């Protein structure tokens, strides 16, 4: 009775999840769009009004992939001709539509192939990067001022990150920050002059006679890194005749002594900006708080407002030092730092006092700070029910740290255990986003007394569709290893029979600070495996895992490829003895870091796994970028950690692959985990006489996400799994 | 009962074939290298003495991979530090040993990384190429004379071929020709300045952090080709105070009108040299016969003494115009050319006569002229028994073309139907090499009466072993496709039972002028498949096939990817109806051209084949090198043959692969059939939603021949075939 969730339903996305993506434009209203017009809503009452009819651009001539309405409500940024680059970066074409006089601007238009564009936070000023240089437009129809003149392809980047900074530190292409009211425009400048280049072939369309060689500045472990500089320009002092002047903010001397990184920039006030720098050895970081000197024009950072954050058990921050959240006057601030007990909690700082006061504590962690009002601090943590894989919104009274109130825990405990929030301009209202374990539920609330205003989207449509299908269940529980408990999850086939022995696929990632066992609702490949192929899909979080304190997360410091792989094996070893797992049919697969662990596990010789699939795996740490690798492994030098670098490679384990069935998959145009990584694995397996399956995806990058390659890789992997299991 | 020829026997070469490679050093003696030392043999009696002891170079400090004794017998050339490049090219270090004073010459030594070395034809002069420049050594311990100063890596090649000339015209790295008595040294100069570069990654040892990019001047179909120049320097008049003066030999005028090639150079006398040129449209070739001008110091090629060789049905020559064989006075010569009936036979020329005279004829072809005396012309042909797949040595009396005698036909009819030959300096003696159908048999003979002096090697050892194993048999026969005979061969399993139904594997190459159906004895993968797996391994020579006249060979002229793949499909269709074939289990596989045909067949939609393996296949002709591709396809322009270039790609047939099981294999460092070709095949299959198997071999080239890769690919393919047929 009832059909199952098939591979085709997954590949064709036949069971869609409804979202409610809104954009706050004030403290009272937000914008909501369908696949047509953009409506404007009143949070208090719920009523709306068309902000601009979908028709407006019927004969534009181009497909619009995104809009961006200025804080003024006066103009609209039209983005089209989207050309994806790396994970976050991309170039596109832009046009501005004057909302007032309903007309398209055609004078002094934004150049084509613009790398990045952003409105000011309050009016309608524009800042865009083109050809690695920064430009500013005070008025959409007036000419723009060139702010920088050093841009140079693959060499100098102004206002935009280079490859490694986009991927490993800012998780963005953008490298510029407007001040609160738009008076100042801060930006970073990267110099990749001496950064080695990764080179790989790109075949392109069949018509291309000779393959093209792609080369990008990419620092691998221990290689030369790009240098960085920081500047702040005043957008009200620029004219047509004179060239704008950018004031640089240098140092700290404690940083200039060696290699370092700019890891965070956050404006505190109209005239105060805070910067956080990190040494190449990501053990020590410094925060400068700089103020504008009206009667001098430059920016000074008082060594007194400078705060040091370092670590003795590992690196600093989850991936980088957390960002600060300042009080309105900018004289104090809050930020998430590790406990003396190893747990990340919110600490309160006076900008000119070295010691901070923790306002939260306990054996759980604060995920992030979401808003700050004069009376409350709102944050998300996994405190509730002591489960690390849960997320809930809380508020804490700034006058009594003892008064903590959970705003989402009780709304619907059975259906919602994972929340994210979106506050209005002055935190007068907020939207709660529950994404599991049940179907996603979006609601609106008012901060005065946290009264729930209404439901924005309950995904009832999808719910009706799903009762017609045999959906799998999800079990989130834990096991204890050496006193310490570690969580895991199991996507169980429909009508799970604890009597029967099902085959088990271990879906793994296990990279530092990862979490694969949570309460999130997901419709993916694992859903298909359990629902149609009756396969149990598990995930486990062992040493190195995040959101559980540094004792667990820093357990693999300077030692990647050890405990996180071992625990992965110990997990399935315990899983097999649970009674309903066929210990003769246990597999393992993973992508990127998960490909590394999958490979390391298959070549461990544990004898626990029959087969496994590795997609875009790392094979030896010297092949991966510096910022990420060195953060956990240090430098690959004899004086530092070279021995472990050479001891944690997949090829050193080639001989052990004789006992398993392996599938190695990799995209030839992977700019992240280079094909090189899989090429060396395959070569080691060949030199030892180990047979295995392989598949390359020409011109696909790290996500192997083209519509056809995506369908093909999961189809290929499905056949392999079924074959290993039947 | 009994064991079979297993995959392991093939990969580990358990049953070794014995050879007998001798090197004629005169008209009466030859050198025969034992695994340890080199022996000198007297052909008359068969008596031998040690030319040089195996221990002579114990404390040499280097592993010697080859020798080379000057025609003088005075010096030995020791080759070491051998580093392979393309199919024929390589570099190495050399040392000269004085046989008389038994002492290693340590002064004015030949440079390391030498690209080519060769003694003169009569004494002990030396010519070598280093850094693309030529050098001459009149005496082994004297300073070299630099002949050329224009050499430059990847641009100008003096005395050595560039990538395409090496692979497609001369089948050698060498581009220099000593005159008969060593007085003159002729050489070619290649200019690759504007030739595009193929670029691909080479991963190297695990320790290489960044993959290196290899780039080599490689002209793909229709691209800019290298230019060539020919020079001749007198090695008897070189000073040491003045730079060597090289005299250039240009034209023909009929070749200078556009792109052309130097396709052959053969000396006629001490002062007459012959040169053959080919137009880029390999339809027309011209032979120049140039004479040295004693009292002018130059070379004159009298347009009147030149002979034109062209074709209206196709291209000239099997792969290129054949080489001429001049008579004593250099006034006349014999050379194989296509009949008026389209069969290649020997034609007798006069250096200044317009029409030649055929000395042989019939519906069969002369494979090659092996030796020419003032008395007889010795040649190899497939006339005997009217079997194009057979080879025998014949001699035709120059005084009476009626007196042609077969010298090998009757030696051993049952065991020997395929001969190659090696004559002594003046053709006084000759070694016959029988390579099938029976075990290879090496014999020695004297030309005077054609007496069989003695057996050199009869593989009696391998025969004692094979008698204890269930070896397969070979069936060589033909089928008749509308008025014409087309041969094929079948490797049949032991105890072949015409009533049972065996699965059949079609081994295919099918490129122009190829021949896969012959009487040659082989111990290969097919041997294993038939013997152990009981699989019939067939091969078929259809339209385009060679050694059967132009009507058959030129049938695919300007039409690659048509008739040769169709006929491949017909053969399989006809084999499945012979009564001993399981039409449910028919497969096909091929390498390089064979991979292209295999792919085209599997994408034809005929449904005849269940599965197929394509190794290093061509996927579209615009990706392959010009000299080869254009010879059969013409130019890829609208005015020439662009349309068919586009009609014959593998990717355009991707949709038809849904009905087959395909295994695509390619070495990532293939400098001949670039990985690119397979990369486009896989991309087309993915974009069409077709599942298939793939395997890349990192850092392997076109041969995928390293010890480990060779054993791995064949083990991988066996599994694929077993699975497909079981
Ligand atoms: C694969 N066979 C590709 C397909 C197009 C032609 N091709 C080549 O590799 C061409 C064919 C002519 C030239 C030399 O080919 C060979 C040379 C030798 C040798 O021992 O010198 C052996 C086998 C071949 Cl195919 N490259």
């Amino acid at each position: 009775s009832r059909k199952t969730y098939t591979l085709t339903d997954y590949l064709k996305n036949t069971y869609r999840l409804k979202l409610y993506s809104l954009r706050w434009i004030s403290d009272h209203e937000y914008l909501y769009k369908q696949e047509n017009n953009i409506l404007v809503f009143n949070a208090e009452y719920g009523n709306s009004s068309v902000f601009l009819e979908n028709s407006t651009f019927d004969e534009f001539g181009h497909s619009i992939n995104d809009y961006s309405i200025s804080p003024d409500g006066q103009f609209i940024l039209l983005e089209y001709n989207y050309v994806k680059q790396w994970r976050h970066s991309y170039t596109a074409s832009y046009d501005i539509y004057d909302l007032n006089k309903r007309q398209l601007i055609t004078e002094e238009r934004i150049p084509n192939n613009t790398q990045w564009v952003t409105w000011s936070p309050v009016g309608h000023k524009l800042a865009y990067v083109w050809n690695n240089d920064i430009y500013v437009k005070i008025e959409p129809n007036l000419p723009s001022y060139r702010i920088t003149w050093t841009g140079k392809e693959d060499i100098i980047y102004n206002g935009i990150t280079d490859w490694v900074y986009e991927e490993e530190v800012f998780s963005a292409y953008s490298a510029l920050w407007w001040s609160p009211n738009g008076t100042f425009l801060a930006y970073a400048q990267f110099n990749d002059t001496e950064v080695p280049l990764i080179e790989y072939s790109f075949y392109s369309d069949e018509s291309l006679q000779y393959p093209k060689t792609v080369r990008v500045p990419y620092p691998k472990a221990g290689a030369v890194n790009p240098t960085v500089k920081f500047f702040v320009v005043n957008t009200d002092s620029l004219s047509s005749v004179t060239n704008a002047t950018s004031i640089q903010i240098t140092a700290p001397a404690s940083m200039l002594i060696g290699d370092h990184y700019l890891c965070d920039v956050t404006w505190a006030t109209q005239e105060r900006i805070s910067l956080q720098w990190l040494r190449r050895i990501q053990n020590y970081s410094v925060m400068d708080i700089c103020d504008y000197d009206e009667s001098s024009g430059r920016w000074n950072c008082l060594v007194a407002r400078q705060h040091i954050e370092m670590s003795t058990t590992g690196w600093v921050g989850r991936f980088r030092p957390s960002e600060p959240h300042f009080t309105l006057d900018g004289n104090s601030f809050y930020k998430i730092i590790s406990n003396e007990e190893g747990y990340r909690h919110i600490c309160y700082f006076q900008i000119d006092k070295k010691d901070c006061t923790f306002i939260t504590k306990g054996t759980w962690e604060v995920i992030g700070i979401e808003a700050l009002t004069s009376d409350y601090l709102y944050y998300i943590s996994n405190e509730y029910k002591g489960m690390p894989g849960g997320r809930n919104l809380y508020k804490i009274q700034l006058s009594d740290y003892t008064k903590v109130t959970c705003l989402s825990c009780e709304l619907n405990p059975e259906r919602c255990q994972y929340y994210s929030v979106s506050f209005s301009k002055e935190a007068k209202y907020y939207q709660l986003r529950c994404s599991g374990p049940g179907l996603p539920l979006y609601t609106l609330h008012s901060s005065v007394n946290d009264k729930g205003l209404r439901v924005l989207e309950d995904n009832s449509a999808l719910d009706k569709m799903l009762q017609n299908v045999q959906m799998p269940s999800k079990k989130l529980d834990f096991i204890i290893l050496n006193e310490t408990k570690f969580w895991y999850q199991m996507i169980l086939p429909p009508h799970f029979d604890k009597s029967k022995k099902y085959p088990l696929l271990l879906d793994v990632y296990a990279g530092p600070c990862s979490q694969k066992a949570d309460t999130v609702f997901r419709l993916n490949w694992a859903t298909y495996l359990a629902s149609t192929e009756n396969i149990i899909v598990a995930s486990f979080d062992g040493r190195g895992s995040g959101y559980q304190g540094d004792k667990i997360m820093h357990a693999i410091n300077r030692r990647l490829g050890t405990f996180e792989v071992e625990d992965q094996i110990e997990a399935a070893r315990q899983f097999s003895k649970m009674g309903f797992v066929d210990n003769k049919r246990i597999a393992i697969w993973g992508w990127s870091y998960g490909g590394y662990v999958t490979s390391m596990v298959l070549g461990s010789g544990s004898g626990v796994f029959k087969c496994g699939i590795a997609v875009a795996p790392v094979s030896r740490w010297e092949y991966y970028d510096s910022v990420y690798t060195e953060r956990y492994m240090g430098l690959p030098t004899p004086e530092d950690n070279l021995d472990h670098y050479r001891n944690s490679t997949v090829m050193s384990r080639a001989e052990n692959f004789k006992q398993v069935e392996y599938l190695l998959i990799h995209g030839t145009a992977d700019d992240n985990v280079h094909f090189q990584q899989s090429a060396q694995i395959s070569k080691a397996l060949v030199d030892v006489g180990v047979d295995f399956q392989a598949m390359w995806y020409t011109d696909e990058d790290h996500g192997i996400a083209s519509s056809t390659a995506h369908q093909h890789i999961y189809t290929h992997m499905s056949h392999f799994i079924k074959q290993c299991f039947s």
